[PDB]
């Protein structure tokens, strides 16, 4: 029409019902002919697929829908792969959080030792799906929000350098939404921003409206008193941005920087017996990964309780920009190679890009200050050592990765944490030499 064929890898997730829903709302600006679900376990996806099946029939029945665990069925004749796989699922996420916490160290999905562990699990999963895409639809793009994006992006850069995969993250979008609310704008798309960093590790340097008016002084005065909370708890993520932002008053921070600049505050935010993976399993998981069972039985929308995930509109914005060559400016994770002049050219950086049908065209950042440089060189080193550990099957390189982390207080605690993660992750990591 032109209409696009899409496969969601990680169909038995609890995000997918929310995004099929969002994909249906965005059908005018991004039309679909085929939507397939891919997962390795049939019975999780089937039960998700039954509710998606109902949605598709209500709003756009002429879309071909199928759920499958067979790679060839899934990845043949698609234009885009939307990947949100979680190797090890929430059970491993729980351990990623809890193991470090036992030692007084930040326990978090993508930051600190929990992030490194998840990274080690994820690399293999993402490479698997990417190879299926290249084997069955060589010209499709993979839009990967499968975390932790910084480590996975470094893996693909090294191990699959020519592949059409874009690693992406919704945090900046979420923060920009709150910025737009603070400024009285109808939408974040009314702002034109400059930004640099690593994934979950960056700064806005310039924010203006379409006319070129500077919005930054207004945002800074607000954020320096309230964080990213619109006018209407010191350690809540968005409130806490106020403390992070004072480290560098000329910019505005990614909220994830709290885990690095105030690690010991964050250690005590999580219940060590009942972490965020447990708050997600009660809140969502069994909530929707079996209100889908009702929607399948009924075979209707109920005035349904599963909300439209309007936060995942950014994945559709990206697919659109590639499909119709819109040239929209978006923050993506790409190989630096000069975008940040005075930073490792081989690093994956999160920077504004003009997105078109050939992929992103990164915009130059120029020279960055010493504060951000130092922080980013340390952190990228953690991510690069983690990928080296994975590719070389090296225990030593992984230990070095933990030693380097700003969240880890010393090399002995680094080793203790590593020995515990090795044990917890035996089914999901490659076997490491020297000497687990
Ligand atoms: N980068 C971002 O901005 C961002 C934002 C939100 C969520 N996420 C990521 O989205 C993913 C999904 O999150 P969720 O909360 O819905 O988790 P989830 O466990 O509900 O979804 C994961 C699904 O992936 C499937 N899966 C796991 N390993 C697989 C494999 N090897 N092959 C095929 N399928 C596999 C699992 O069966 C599960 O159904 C996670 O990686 C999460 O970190 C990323
Ligand atoms: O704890 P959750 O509800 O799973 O949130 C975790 C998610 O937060 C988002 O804002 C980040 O951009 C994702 O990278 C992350 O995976
Ligand atoms: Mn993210």
């Amino acid at each position: 029409k032109k209409s696009f064929s899409i496969v969601i890898a990680g169909g038995g997730s609890t995000f997918t019902p929310g995004i099929v829903l969002m994909l249906l709302d965005h059908l005018e600006e991004f039309p679909i002919r085929k939507l397939k679900l891919y997962d390795n376990d049939k019975e999780r996806q089937d039960r998700i697929a039954g509710a998606c099946d109902v949605f598709i029939r209500e709003k756009a029945p002429d879309i071909e829908f199928a759920a499958t665990t067979d790679p060839e069925e899934a990845f043949t004749d698609v234009d885009f792969v939307m990947a949100h796989i979680r190797v090890g699922k929430y059970a491993m996420r729980a351990l990623d959080e809890q193991i470090p916490l036992k030692y007084g160290v930040v326990g978090q999905e993508t930051c600190g030792p929990g992030g490194i562990a998840y990274g080690m699990r994820s690399i293999g999963g993402v490479l698997e799906i990417l190879d299926y895409m290249e084997k069955y639809s060589p010209d499709a793009w993979m839009l990967n929000y499968s975390n932790p994006a910084a480590i996975v992006a470094e893996a693909t850069r090294r191990l699959r350098p020519n592949s059409k995969i874009l690693n992406i993250c919704d945090m900046p979008v979420g923060i920009e939404d709150r910025m737009a609310q603070i400024l009285g704008l109808s939408s974040r798309k009314e702002m034109k921003v400059r930004y640099y960093g690593l994934n979950h590790f960056g700064w806005w340097t310039s924010i203006q409206d379409q006319e070129g008016n500077d919005l930054m002084p207004k945002l800074k005065e607000h954020v320096s008193q309230y964080g990213y909370i619109p006018k209407t708890s010191w350690n809540d993520t968005f409130a806490k941005a106020r403390d992070v932002q004072a480290a560098d008053p000329d910019t505005l921070p990614n909220t994830y920087l709290q885990y690095y600049l105030f690690p010991d505050d964050m250690v005590k935010k999580s219940n060590p017996n009942h972490t965020r993976a447990n708050e997600v399993m009660e809140g969502r998981e069994a909530f929707i990964f079996s209100q889908c069972d009702m929607i399948t039985r009924e075979q209707s929308s109920e005035n349904s309780e599963i909300k439209i995930d309007d936060h995942a509109s950014y994945i559709v914005d990206l697919a659109r920009a590639i499909a119709y060559n819109t040239g929209e400016r978006m923050l993506l994770i790409v190989e630096n190679n000069g975008a940040i002049a005075n930073f490792d050219p081989t690093a994956m950086v999160e920077v504004p890009c003009i997105v078109g049908s050939n992929g992103p065209e990164p915009i130059t950042v120029g020279t960055i200050p010493q504060f951000q440089k130092g922080l980013m060189e340390q952190q990228v080193s953690v991510e690069k050592l983690t990928v080296e550990a994975w590719a070389e099957k090296s225990f030593q390189k992984l230990w070095q990765a933990l030693i380097l982390s700003k969240t880890v207080p010393n090399a002995r605690v680094a080793r203790l944490i590593l020995e515990d993660l090795v044990e917890a992750n035996k089914d999901f990591w490659p076997e490491l030499d020297q000497s687990p």
